[PDB]
């Protein structure tokens, strides 16, 4: 039911493996932030799956050849061709992550005044939008928006609330369509084959551009050939390059699916565009040629993304998540529903329902977590969501999580169980997890430095 | 009850997974002989726990810092160093492996006509001693020669059998002790503090030396740790160094404990006798600063022992190998017992106890074991025997360390299990061609 | 009189080596622009120092030892540390690059409509300060314009430009003095210690913040080693810290003197700014635990940056491009003197006083130093300038950090005086194509 | 004249670059023996070109593919095809190192009682020869014992000499000819194609087998290319075959012109002894599919191998070592001529005349040279060539000489001239060289652990 590692281990990482009450010690120095947590204090690390993949012995005999060459370097060229190979752009742009080709985007495709729509958003791409004069207008279904409801594709876009979006305020003031493959916000739900060719012929009939957020575009294609009829036979990589047939371009992460530590790029194939595209690349990331990437960076990545590819790979990657998703639901643990793509999602409400989301419950469970197996989880909650500085009061979301993202390839079945093992132990006994106060608040985001104490 | 792995996973190895079709087209090819397979066609290779270790971020850190002089390289340095610290012989000659190791210790301690007694045998350690006119004698006790027999320990030396030999024969006549840590022919089994202690007090009084086959000693100490009383609270540092102050000497393969693809050593505290050792090495493996290996790989080395005496790597590594074992014994499955700590030996005699051991069930089983899951084993029976029939006719999967995972193993043992399950369709092979020496290496077979 | 490479080469880079024919075939299809050349198909690439310097075997250990982890890295301690000790700032951002650093600093410290003036500019330095509303200002002394004229410190800044520059236009409209160390525009030019001692007096005086660009930070300190009196006694690192003691922050491009590949840092040490940097890192960059960097990156600059304070490193790096300007100004080759840290800038007027500057002369001597010798240079002059006539007509052989040896350079030399002895023949381009901006990148051209 | 690098700088290696009286600080307490100099004090080592190369970027790439299985690896593969594409040897079997390999020639190829002959002789491959019953003839022509004669091809075998060898004992009692390139005693001194086809022609006639002890015939190659006749249009690689076409097998160190670390190899083309040959290999080095070596040593030993064939690499190589003896030659410091493919050979007794040779002559100047440039060189000399323990005084050999061997592709022409420049300044002055007495001698093998002090 789950597969083992279609790979072999060929070389390891140490960790510390320090006792219980150490651990506790950390967490307290810590403040009770996972996020000022060291890394050398963690056995497993779940807090992102963003640059922690582990790369493949091809990717590091790649990253021997770098060509460090300021233009016209061999490892751009082997890039491109894999990048309009796999994905059937006819540019690409190469930025040093995801957000630096976000940033490219919403310069070149934005009017002052103008709307962008898309399946829910995230945190960088509505910046960029909104930076550039672009108001954005989420018209994913209404179902997304349900944590325990388990269905498929819960990230396709609605096409009614496109087609009234279109006519309350034009074509022209529509400056193109985000369409993100995952959907992070609902917990890394895939969108269907038939929801994007639905949203191209709507788009297509109104010259309205679309383009992809592609960072974890595997991951949803694995989706559609599991789960949507039609595509059982067709491969990850036809499936992956059908998706893109409806699109212009692209903005990727490949610290997320092409299983690198850094990198991303910018597709699309209007070449005026792509003029202008090269030229705001100078600015903000380097020369064309390599974009604020290392020669061996673009290695990596031209290799990782024939290696996501692989069918057994990518199996492997969503029913390990899975495996951890099921032993949580299988023992009452609470969360969101259906499993994603590269998280797992604790309902801290549920899990601290003792607690008031004042007492910020996915913070406190977050640092129990690790206190009592090592590993490091996200909080995904109240203290994520920030204030509003003009009322001054929290902002409070529905969702009240902690994440428990999984890097590719730097993880076994075994981790997953001491992860499950510490989280039900932790359940069973879900009365004891205690409130957390504020002792150190900064003035912005203060997720990533505040600090706590028990109350 | 099993650990998770006490490492993350920094890269991976890219693998075939052919189906069970081409899976059959490459075991024909093969002559239905597993070492005869590519190692590009199989999936998970249990052929030996010997230099397919995966190394740390550490060590390949380590391997960019290669100092490649051919005197007074900073990595041998580093090497000695950490070889005279966890050890703590005086003096250490480094070898491409661990049967360099053992040709040199056979030419500096064994005169023409002498005895060497030990623990069982391996074939280049047992070779090395007859090519220099010593006779092997087996002084272990009788129990390790049982596969089902599950006793502490197993590789203990028989005290009487070891008096009774000085007797009979005279101490004079003894060139030194063999004394194995672990015990690879009788299934990976460990050796006690005690009966180590015992020997060096029996071997002192006749002046006896003591020289260890030390390749699986970290393995021993945690059998040492979990099983035998008063070495609860020692680390797997203290009891590894308190295992070598009952021996003369040693020869290492770090390609098996010390967590590298290639490398070993010897060890010895007799100035003299490093003296010539020293001699001998410029000949056979190189200068006594290098030895035949790179100075990158005395590098590895010296990060891998120290590596390798983390408590949490080498209990999960015994108890990985345990897993498997465990799995396949709730089955119903024949295995030698106790699990040693580096491999579990498939009884082929009873898996396959339907074919006479002409047929070759040892090598029978093997080759079906690759077809139905794509897992290599080797042949632990008549066939490496080369002396037609041994006590012992196993089929044995070896563990390297830090490269498969529990699913991994679940793939091995569930393949096994079904396998099991329909053990009266496994059927012998024909022989076909034979070398003079070493026949398990090049034979080839058909189905009848 | 030259120095040999402190250091011995460790691994080697594979090159084409292909001949006369071939790269005059090679040129045609690059449309006679050195930009639209092959990395395979040149010898010697001289087009920039940017990122293509060779790390040493400690820096590729560090690689090895990549801590990726998305907050907490150890990497991001190691480098912060460093910075933190050799240059002395408070608070340290990764950026992937220095323009990434250039992004923030330009939002956090200026205000739309204040001016910001400095030792002449670079290309995204200026924009991002014209893209936040400022003005720029160039006051360096005037000496720093002519090509020809030797003097010590060609990069140092004029005290009265400055002064008359706060009373034409009053201190509140200054958002801050941006000092480069070295002067990339004016040939790699070195800034005194007296004159950023001097700097900051006045400035401080009317509350101008100081921001260097610090990229060839380390460049500079080998000048002020040599050339300044009292501070020949004073180390590399002791200089370099003394340096940014007279500044409020830097931008650092690693790829420059920190022998990166890639990466940069910002630094600064006001907490409410740091603060704030830290907010518009996340949308631009990454987290401020890796802005934009992988850990192995983070931690080779930290390593690289140490390695760049050794003296011989330094001196010989700076030794090399000397030499190669020397052999070419002792041939009667023009070139702009003095001889920079990084770069020798050949002077296209003189070299090519017989076309005019609407020939592209410097672009015509780049296309033909490759064919001659398979050397890529930069265009330096109306092409790149995009603002038609700059006074500087110069073609730039910039030297990447610990990648060409002597007998490089002497290929590179040898084949610039035998065109020289040519330069007749050196004839204009067509024009063809220009983009909008940016032209030096796609233009191309053809022979008339 | 001289060839600039044909290659680029990848990585570098530090070094101390510790000043002269901390030198001289290094050499005392290295009882002024420079083989008991510590690595790291070292700016030049000059000691050997075995295993001290540089490798590619191709080969660290290849070095990351390590496919470390016991059997079948496709390392092996790899390089096993290598050696029969550019050697042309059926079977082949690795080794860790060369003298590896010669140990397994020795034990198959001779009975006792037999005699084996060839061009001058090595220090282990005449101890495998005599280990294993056979006599040693030295059959090379007489010009190769002449120091100072500056003749091409001094390495080639006297056809004379081997024709009176086999009437005078026999051809029955000849195991084979040990044909080596280069020759390493007469200071990597070449064989022409001409005398290879000689001794196959004559060898053939009395079935007499030939093994060529090929560890530097590339640089042997380069030299038929340069200096014989008819061969200036053929390139190396087509030189390299056609010189094994001369031989029933060889014995190769890739330590040496094979551009890796570590590595050797044994070719043959009889099929039985092959067999035997496989049987010998697991007692001494492993199994046939690897030999003693990691999978990744057979990559990068199989790819160094295709590089070595580049006549610009081989054509640098030699000439680098010419430069370094040309400039020594012109300001009159005595070398041993001609310049050989890999080292230049001061002549000691020369260079320090006022010297007896019971003073060490090479053994200071190695010392003053270290002392003086930071370069470490290896006597060759009365240390070296030991005692004869039977009567007890030193063994003297006509050739007193301090050894600079230059590692491939590890230093540049800068690094020679600092060699040249200390020598040339320490020849000016070579009345101050100081003779040495024994302080500590051992028992065997006194150069590597001696040490001594000033007269
Ligand atoms: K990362
Ligand atoms: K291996
Ligand atoms: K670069
Ligand atoms: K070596």
């Amino acid at each position: 039911n789950y597969p083992a590692e279609p790979f072999r281990i060929k070389s390891v990482e140490t960790v510390s493996m320090i006792p219980r009450d150490e651990r506790l010690k950390k967490m307290q120095e810590a403040g009770y932030n996972t996020f000022l947590l060291n890394s050398k204090d963690i056995y497993i690390d779940l807090l992102t799956d963003s640059g922690t993949n582990a790369m493949s012995d091809k990717q590091w005999a790649g990253m021997m050849m770098g060509d460090e060459a300021y233009a016209g370097s061999e490892n751009f060229y082997h890039l491109e061709r894999t990048v309009q190979e796999l994905f059937g752009f006819k540019h690409i742009v190469p930025t040093h992550q995801g957000r630096g080709a976000e940033n490219l985007l919403s310069q070149l495709a934005i009017k002052p005044g103008q709307y962008v729509a898309g399946n829910m958003y995230f945190t960088t791409t509505r910046y960029h939008q909104e930076k550039n004069g672009a108001v954005f207008v989420d018209i994913v279904r209404d179902e997304a928006h349900d944590a325990g409801l388990n269905i498929a594709f819960k990230g396709d876009i609605d096409l009614k609330k496109l087609q009234k979006l279109i006519d309350e305020k034009g074509a022209e003031n529509i400056a193109y369509i985000c369409l993100a493959v995952t959907v992070n916000l609902a917990g890394g739900q895939p969108v269907s084959m038939a929801n994007m060719r639905a949203v191209r012929e709507l788009t297509a009939a109104h010259g309205i551009k679309v383009f992809y957020d592609a960072t974890r575009c595997v991951e949803n294609a694995y989706f559609i050939k599991e789960q949507e009829q039609g595509f059982e036979n067709k491969s990850i990589a036809e499936i992956v390059h059908e998706m893109f047939s409806y699109a212009d371009g692209c903005t990727m992460s490949g610290k997320k699916d092409c299983l690198v530590n850094i990198g991303g790029f910018l597709c699309m194939n209007d070449d005026e565009m792509f003029s202008s595209a090269k030229e705001l690349v100078v600015v903000y990331e380097g020369m064309p040629s390599y974009g604020g990437l290392a020669g061996r960076d673009m290695e990596a990545m031209a290799i990782g993304l024939r290696e996501a590819m692989q069918y057994e790979y990518i199996e492997h990657r969503v029913k390990q998540v899975r495996y951890l998703g099921d032993k949580l639901k299988a023992a009452g643990v609470p969360i969101v529903e259906p499993v994603g793509g590269h998280a797992v999602f604790l309902d801290a409400r549920r899990f601290c329902e003792h607690l008031t989301q004042d007492e910020f419950p996915a913070q406190s469970l977050a640092a129990s977590i690790y206190v009592e197996t090592g590993v490091r989880s996200m909080e995904r909650g109240i203290i994520s969501a920030g204030r509003n500085n003009v009322t001054g009061e929290h902002h409070r979301p529905k969702l009240e999580t902690v994440r428990l993202t999984i890097p590719r390839r730097v993880y076994t079945y075994a981790h997953m169980d001491v992860v499950a093992d510490g989280i039900i132990k932790l359940y069973q006994h879900k009365e004891d997890i205690r409130g957390l106060k504020f002792i150190y608040e900064p003035k912005q985001l203060r997720a990533f430095t505040a600090r706590f104490d028990y109350i």
